[PDB]
């Protein structure tokens, strides 16, 4: 029996783990480039399940919902800056660290304020299980479409979809 909080917390662990593997791989290595694509896939589907399923269930917390969505903008805006410095360029590792910091702050801020749901949100244990089930299935569906984009249309197309 999984629930919505566990789905998101377990996926934050995945994302943080990819971020650590990226950081540990040599700059501009084949390994680091593949790991970064893997992170983009997981990030794409993570923000979508938050925006499409989890945050709507929490809509009664209007101020924290606004902050949550603005924090997504923070991550996407920083990703745009990161992609303007390729790994072959001297300032790349500074840009990667700046992005990693913003990404890690997403999860930390969410796990402070929004997991579990804020007090204004009335959601039952049974509803959290059904929501967790829907999120887990939607994650598989979204990963399929994210991969389709990356495979058939490229990394740029996957970034434009965030
Ligand atoms: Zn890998
Ligand atoms: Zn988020
Ligand atoms: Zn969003
Ligand atoms: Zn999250």
């Amino acid at each position: 029996m999984v629930n919505a909080y566990e789905v998101l917390k377990e996926h934050h662990v995945v994302i943080k783990g990819l971020g650590r593997k990226i950081s540990e791989a040599p700059v501009n290595s084949e390994e680091r480039h593949a790991l970064f694509d893997e992170l983009l896939i997981e990030l794409d589907i993570h923000f979508r399940i938050e925006d499409d399923l989890y945050y709507p269930a929490l809509s009664a917390a209007t101020k924290l919902i606004a902050v949550a969505h603005a924090e997504h903008r923070q991550v996407i805006d920083q990703l745009s800056v990161l992609l303007r410095t390729p790994q072959s360029e001297p300032g790349y590792e500074d840009e990667w660290n700046s992005f990693k910091t913003v990404l890690e702050a997403h999860a930390d801020e969410e796990e402070r304020d929004m997991i579990p749901a804020p007090p204004e949100v009335k959601i039952t244990d049974a509803e959290l299980e059904e929501l967790g089930e829907k999120m887990a299935a939607r994650m598989e569906q979204y990963r399929g479409s994210a991969l389709y984009k990356l495979r058939t249309k490229g990394r740029a197309a996957l970034v434009r979809s965030l």
